[PDB]
């Protein structure tokens, strides 16, 4: 088996989980430790439903930038016995582009699930459902619903969160590693 199937499949082993929030189903990114990353608009609320059980979230943290400004992830740290493998070392140290993007995706109706996006591209400021974020990155790939939280991916890098899309493009919140510092 290739390096880049290996990489994916490896991911979605230790790091990419199903979840359900009140808002419906996601995928969710564990980076390391008791840490991952959700959508803003997944809402987390006291308790999620990681694939076959309710875990307790200890806290929520909502990113904005030096603004103020919405990046669209939610950090949470989750009273689990489960370490997440850490992989904050495939996260950019700053929000990078890529060619040919792979966009895997892992809920309980799209589990497993890759989707191969093509080059994602420096986007910058959305308007997200009256919510405006920046830091997002966009793929020319008719999305849709239910792929929100989905990893962007490309040679061995974890480079952003699905985020939304309008139904010829995509696009992620981009990650950096400091986010998870």
């Amino acid at each position: 088996m290739g390096p880049s199937l290996d990489f994916a499949l490896s991911l979605l082993r230790r790091n990419v989980r199903q979840v359900q929030t009140d808002q419906g189903h996601f995928t969710m990114l564990g980076v390391r430790d008791r840490l991952a990353v959700l959508p803003r608009h997944s809402q987390p609320g006291k308790t999620i439903w990681i694939e076959h059980k309710l875990v307790n979230i200890l806290d929520a943290v909502e990113l904005v930038d030096e603004q103020g400004v919405n990046l669209e992830l939610t950090l949470i740290t989750l009273d689990t016995n489960e370490k997440f493998r850490d992989i904050t070392k495939f996260i950019p140290e700053n929000i990078s582009t890529a060619s040919d993007a792979t966009l895997v995706i892992n809920t309980e109706h799209m589990p497993s699930m890759f989707v191969p996006v093509g080059d994602v591209v420096q986007y910058g400021f959305l308007n997200l459902s009256g919510k405006p974020t920046h830091r997002t990155m966009m793929y020319n790939f008719p999305t849709k619903a239910g792929q929100c939280g989905g990893v962007v991916t490309s040679v061995g890098k974890v480079i952003g969160i699905h985020i939304g899309g309008n139904g010829r493009q995509g696009f992620c919140a981009g990650l950096k590693r400091s986010y998870f510092a």
